[PDB]
């Protein structure tokens, strides 16, 4: 019933005792293993308002009595008359940071705690919207000693349309194509690019143009939002030692700010709701910037470094793209910007499970996720066996809205 | 309503409809993955997989029922009920073998599978004969440098008999020689089987490269020892191209990996003696085996000799450090002309064996953990492909410890 846990590099064991609550299930069964996969393919409200209604008593040692058994009542008779509910500020607060910390990708759980709920929820037009988002950004942003920060905006109702912030971040560097269809800019923001051009923007020069938002209100088309420049933090990229590196005119963003999942809490839906944290080296310097589908540098950067490239075990990709990663950790705290190494990061996360096993009985974490994505087994989390598994509240991917 | 697969590098989608037939069951359910495990674990019963191995190999070779493939359903039938048990044909043999190195998730090397030398020592009787087996295997296998994929299938488990079984882990390995202050001199991960030879008799060496005997299990016998000759053993010192204090470190490897504990299972039939071999990825030696915590663990001493600021891990003193070692044991083999494949080689000749998979039986089993290597991941192909992983027969299969 109770999952085994080793360790190969200490040898520990551990039972993964959290496992045996999982809901929404996932997409493995006993005859295959789907766990590499990206997306796993009226009176229920109700029962997933009291779940996490004794979840927030629990937590604060105050499971069995006082306010307990009355805000028990006072969904059901709030569900019973409206078919919905609120939740108290202090419960949207509490489960805005279980759906972090049920976040089984997420390696920088280790700060579950310390997050800055933005209540967004008396919000009511896509004017309002892009305030709110401004405000985030400057918070969360503070000058560059970033700050973890989620906005919620109201909780989608029946009948009445949806809350949706329509790029996948904030801070996205647009995509354009060519005669050889062939990208300028970010490759991965293509679509959301060419929609913005499409609803009146005025696509620009080069490779680092950050995008216009796309902010719909309910039952309203999207409404273009241009973005202050002094407060989107950007960060040249330059390396301690490689003069040229600079001449590259290398860009990167400071604040990860993801505006396309949906948050769910009690069993109420936000469709709306970007957090943001900081960002770990690796996301930057390997994924953003090295990967073939996105901004592809690998081999111009092994050129400049006299790398031989004729040949793959001269292991000239992965020289460079070290180099890069030195560069992104070094132009960041050059500029004061938080960011984290991928080997500080995996270690607290070791940290967070070993919390996590005392407190609740273990942790929902996705391995392919947590190992970095260079240089796995030099992180001790490669060596950790890890359970998944869907717990809520949680953070979900939903459709895009077009 | 098979798995759905997408490659996300390019924007391939797949269907692994060969799922479907999954001849066994995994750890994973709806409720919780297990993926990341690195053990996932009747007559009538040995009939079904029998019958299941015999309809494979008639397919393979375009006689799927046929006269011939009748009789010889009928054939095996009838040997169970004789004798509880059947033999194999020696082609039988050779197709189940490369069927289970096909099958293997976790093996990033499955382009090759086809070109498998299947030595049948099914008629071995000793452990002295099972040694000359083994010896054979090795030269043949390493071929001064040249390497081969081999395997040499002892004879199969049967009632009435104990088993044949090679105790080590593989055919060639280091010894690791406990200490006191409680350190290893030597590769750790071999402690045990170390102590194991001591105590059958082995008189130990102290370096850090001692190549173990061999401790060898006919049916009903103590294991016997026995020892390599060193002229078998094809090694190879390592030294970097550029670092010349690298040679300094005294470091090297072995030509041949053999793996020698594992069971190899065909049509109901176990062969728990039956050790395989090709040749080394470079970041098995370089990465795993040199740079483990728990293994040889130079890391930190290589670092400090190229002059890194190993006092804080932004400065990613590690990862210039494995990269080194890794270009090291790539230069030392190529130097010493000894068959060894980088993970970049490795991974994109394993994406052109998804899509050979693909083409030819609806999919292909494959453990993305262990796929995607341990150094640069999304550096590679296989990072971006989406997998899905499952149990086929013929498969060799992971055995408990004959002590
Ligand atoms: C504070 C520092 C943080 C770091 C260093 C960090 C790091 C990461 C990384 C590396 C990923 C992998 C995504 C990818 O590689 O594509 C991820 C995913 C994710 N993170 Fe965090 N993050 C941080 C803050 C936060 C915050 C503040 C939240 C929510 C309030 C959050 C929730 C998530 C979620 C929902 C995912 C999606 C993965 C899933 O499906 O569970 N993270 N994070
Ligand atoms: C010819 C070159 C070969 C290469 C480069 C290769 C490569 C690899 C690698 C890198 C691993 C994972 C080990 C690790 O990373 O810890 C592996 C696993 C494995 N390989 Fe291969 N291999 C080769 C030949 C063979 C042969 C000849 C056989 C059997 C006849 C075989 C069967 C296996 C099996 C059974 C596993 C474990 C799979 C599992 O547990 O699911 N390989 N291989
Ligand atoms: C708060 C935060 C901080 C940080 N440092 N990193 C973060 C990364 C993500 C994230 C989640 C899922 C993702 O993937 C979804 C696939 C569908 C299209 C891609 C990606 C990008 N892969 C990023 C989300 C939040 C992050
Ligand atoms: C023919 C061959 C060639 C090669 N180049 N490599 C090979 C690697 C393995 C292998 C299998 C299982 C392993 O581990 C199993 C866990 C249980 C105890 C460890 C490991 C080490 N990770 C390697 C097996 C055969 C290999
Ligand atoms: C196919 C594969 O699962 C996919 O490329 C995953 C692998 N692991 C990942 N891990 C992180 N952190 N981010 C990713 O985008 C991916 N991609
Ligand atoms: C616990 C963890 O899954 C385990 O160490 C695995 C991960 N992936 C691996 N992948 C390969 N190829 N070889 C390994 O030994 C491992 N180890
Ligand atoms: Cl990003
Ligand atoms: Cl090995
Ligand atoms: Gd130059
Ligand atoms: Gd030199
Ligand atoms: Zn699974």
């Amino acid at each position: 019933k109770f999952p085994r846990v080793k360790n190969w590099e200490v040898g520990s064991i551990t039972y993964d005792t959290l496992s045996a609550q999982a809901q929404q299930d996932g997409p493995c069964t006993p005859r295959r293993c789907l766990g590499s996969l990206v997306f796993p393919r009226p009176e229920q409200l109700l029962s997933q308002a009291r779940d996490f209604i004794n979840q927030y008593y629990s937590s604060i040692k105050r499971s069995g009595s006082q306010a307990h058994e009355q805000r028990l009542q006072e969904v059901e008779a709030e569900v019973a008359a409206t078919g919905t509910y609120q939740l108290r500020e202090s419960e949207l607060v509490f489960g805005a940071k279980q759906a972090w910390r049920n976040a089984p990708r997420c390696v920088g759980r280790i700060q579950w705690g310390k997050l800055q709920v933005f209540d967004a929820r008396d919000c009511r037009s896509a004017q309002e919207m892009f305030t709110y988002i401004c405000n985030h950004i400057k918070y969360a942003t503070n000058r560059g000693n970033l700050r973890s920060a989620i906005t919620v905006f109201p909780q989608r109702c029946p009948g009445r349309g949806d809350f949706r912030i329509w790029n996948s971040q904030l801070v996205r560097y647009a995509g354009y194509r060519q005669q050889d269809g062939s990208v300028r800019g970010d490759p991965a923001n293509v679509e959301i690019t060419e929609l913005c051009i499409q609803h009146g923007w005025t696509p620009g020069n080069g490779r680092f143009d950050v995008l216009p938002l796309l902010l719909q209100a309910p039952d309203e088309p999207p409404e273009l939002f241009l973005l202050p420049p002094e407060l989107v933090l950007e960060v040249p990229l330059e390396h301690p030692t490689l003069e040229w590196f600079a001449a590259l005119g290398l860009r990167w963003y400071a604040l990860p700010a993801v505006s396309n999942m949906l948050l769910e809490i009690g069993g109420l839906e936000f469709p709306a709701a970007p957090f943001s944290g900081w960002y770990m080296s690796t996301e930057i310097g390997t994924r953003n910037l090295c990967d073939p589908h996105r901004y592809n540098i690998l081999e111009d950067v092994a050129v400049c470094m006299d790398l031989d490239t004729r040949t793959t075990s001269s292991l000239w990709k992965d020289k460079a793209a070290v180099e890069i990663n030195v560069a992104v950790l070094h132009s960041y705290q050059l500029a004061k910007v938080t960011i984290v190494d991928h080997h500080a990061a995996t270690a607290s996360f070791m940290k967070h499970l070993e919390n996590e096993q005392k407190a609740r009985g273990g942790c929902p974490a996705d391995w392919a996720w947590i190992v970095p994505p260079i240089s796995g087994s030099l992180t001790p989390v490669f060596h950790q066996e890890m359970v998944n598994y869907f717990l809520s509240p949680a953070f979900r991917y939903q459709p895009d809205p077009w």
